[PDB]
């Protein structure tokens, strides 16, 4: 039930829009969060489907804000599972009385900036009315659903279920048929569990991800409790990486090694599992060459895994570099393909025409379903922020300036927009890093920012253009220096039709990026302008 005014208005309630409020409480600010969902968490509310798991540790992705936290919560998987982190994130939220700040089921449809007197006029789907001085956009990465792009959608005559947007109450697949298209992260964890229950699964891949073992394991309880005594020194080791782990940063070049070190190397990754493969070498995102060395690899543990070699080889990812579409923790996935009530639909070779009132016709065939899962991921990054009606000075559409793709100044603000702020999206390292370390940053970086702004008196920050700019100029240019703005992802904007195709995050490591920001801060905010 929102405030008529407040000093900074918040939207999204999930761990960036949690952190922002009680940070900004903490200062001595009004605040308050306007939230679409029932409850907190924002990914870890909305999607609950079944084996949503995250695939940095629990012991990395958590907050590092509150030692009391710290110290108290325990967790207990190498990766925890969505209901877990959902605990979590109920546990902070009562520890903090985080909800007393909140409006929940209220969805913001537009936004103006108010030149006059400098602030945001912010509306809701209730017709609330909110003036507020800075408005924090924490309203998520990957939050707004992608259906895929074929008909006959709403003709299917049984159930139908996107991923992230998943039901409250537990879904039987018993005896079923069933569909899932999508082979993305959600698809990966997703459909073995699917496999349990149905009487046929049959998993329609379009282009094959590259996914390696999670081996999750259990948290050995004495591991937990040293790693407390120094939490927060190994938190601020972390911080001091490109990608916000304690990763190891592998010193040589791909290229260098003989085939024989090669393959023991990633040999010891791949049982060891985990992501840290990414960074075995130091040119992987880099260097064509070296990239192809480790794919290959990696394509012949895919092959080994599945006991059909014609099975096993649509399952192997062609055509793009690895690593360039975010890299899949799996678990059991490659050997549900051995199972015989498993079918894996190759829709390359045979794409997809429609989707029937009884499945899925491609130009082979048609596939019968009592039910179809679409793991087909999100409008990522903008697709939030575009939703809205976001309106700056001159009366300039946030989603027209943006729309040959998103422009800032450090990912954190855009000129012609005033007193905005976007917390951990296009333009930053953003989903480049864990995470809980790029949200942290952002959220200490813009709430200081207020801060500041109140302490000195002013009421106006604004990115001046030609920064903006440049800075755009410099994302593009370091990017264009690695290999992933190469591939179609959703990095990259590929799955939305019609998106502009230009790579949407800063590759320059969490460290450095923190370390810009912190002198951009420390001359008072070079390159946004304060009146
Ligand atoms: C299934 C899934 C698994 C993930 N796993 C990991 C992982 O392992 N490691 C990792 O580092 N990150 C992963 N993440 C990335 C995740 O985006 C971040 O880690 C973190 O959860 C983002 O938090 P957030 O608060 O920025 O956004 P979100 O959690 O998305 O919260 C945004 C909230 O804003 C609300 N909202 C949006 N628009 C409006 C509006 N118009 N009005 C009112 N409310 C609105 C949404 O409903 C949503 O609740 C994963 C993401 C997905 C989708
Ligand atoms: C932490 C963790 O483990 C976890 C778990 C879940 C999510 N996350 C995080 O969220 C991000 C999104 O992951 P996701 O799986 O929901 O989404 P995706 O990656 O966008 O894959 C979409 C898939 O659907 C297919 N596809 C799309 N359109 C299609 C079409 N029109 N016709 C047919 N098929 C179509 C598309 O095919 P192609 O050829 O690759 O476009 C692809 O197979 C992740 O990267 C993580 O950041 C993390
Ligand atoms: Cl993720």
């Amino acid at each position: 039930q929102p405030p008529e005014e407040v000093d900074v208005l918040v939207v999204g309630a999930g761990f960036s829009g949690l952190y922002a409020l009680y940070r900004l409480r903490e200062l001595g600010r009004s605040v308050h969060v306007i939230e679409t969902a029932g409850d907190v968490g924002g990914v870890w509310y909305w999607n609950r489907y079944p084996g949503a798991r995250c695939d940095i540790e629990s012991i990395e992705y958590c907050y590092s804000f509150s030692e009391e936290v710290l110290q108290e919560w325990n967790w207990t998987e190498r990766y925890a599972s969505q209901p877990e982190i959902l605990r979590y994130i109920n546990f902070v939220a009562d520890k903090f009385d985080l909800r007393s700040g909140i409006t929940f089921h209220t969805t913001v449809t537009a936004a103006a900036f108010d030149e006059a007197t400098n602030t945001w006029t912010v509306d809701t789907n209730h017709g609330d009315r909110i003036r507020a001085r800075y408005l924090i956009m924490a309203s998520g990465q990957l939050s707004v659903p992608q259906l895929p792009n074929f008909p006959g959608l709403k003709d299917f005559a049984g159930n139908l279920y996107h991923t992230g947007n998943w039901p409250h109450e537990p879904v039987d697949f018993s005896g079923q048929r069933v569909g899932v298209i999508g082979t993305g992260s959600s698809g990966i964890q997703v459909s073995p569990q699917i496999a349990k229950q149905a009487a046929e699964l049959f998993v329609f891949q379009r282009t094959p991800h590259f996914a390696v073992p999670a081996r999750n394991a259990p948290l050995d309880p004495e591991f937990l409790a040293d790693l407390k005594k120094r939490y927060a020194e190994f938190r601020e080791e972390s911080r001091n990486t490109p990608g916000g782990t304690h990763r190891y940063q592998g010193p040589k070049s791909a290229l260098e090694v003989s085939d024989e070190e090669l393959v023991e190397t990633l040999e010891r990754y791949w049982q060891e599992g985990g992501p840290d493969i990414l960074a075995a070498y130091r040119d992987i995102l880099r260097d064509r060459d070296a990239n192809e060395r480790v794919a290959e690899f990696i394509r012949n543990k895919i092959r080994n895994t599945v006991r059909d070699p014609e099975v096993a080889e649509r399952l192997v990812p062609k055509g793009y570099p690895f690593g360039t579409k975010r890299l899949i923790l799996e678990i059991d996935y490659y050997e549900m393909f051995n199972r015989d009530n498993v079918h894996l639909v190759d829709t390359l070779s045979a794409p997809i025409e429609t989707i029937t009132p009884r499945g899925v016709r491609t130009s082979e065939r048609e596939y019968e379903l009592d039910s179809l899962v679409l793991a087909t991921g999100f409008d990522a990054l903008t697709g939030a922020l575009f939703k809205i009606d976001i309106r700056g000075v001159g009366n300039v559409a946030l989603k027209e300036k943006w729309a040959a793709g998103p422009r800032t100044y450090l990912g954190l603000s855009t000129a012609g927009f005033p007193n905005l702020f976007f917390i951990a999206g296009p333009g930053s390292p953003s989903a480049l890093s864990n995470m809980l370390v790029s949200i942290e940053q952002h959220v200490e970086w813009v709430t200081d920012h207020i801060a500041y702004m109140f302490k000195n008196g002013l009421t106006r920050s604004e990115a001046v253009l030609e920064k903006e700019d440049e800075w755009v100029e410099h994302v593009n240019e370091i990017a264009d220096e690695t290999l992933y703005p190469m591939t179609a992802s959703w990095y990259t904007g590929a799955n939305v039709p019609g998106k502009p195709r230009v790579f949407m995050l800063y590759v320059g490591g969490f460290h450095r990026y923190r370390q810009i920001c912190d002198e951009v801060a420390a001359k008072g905010y070079e390159g946004f302008v304060l009146t």
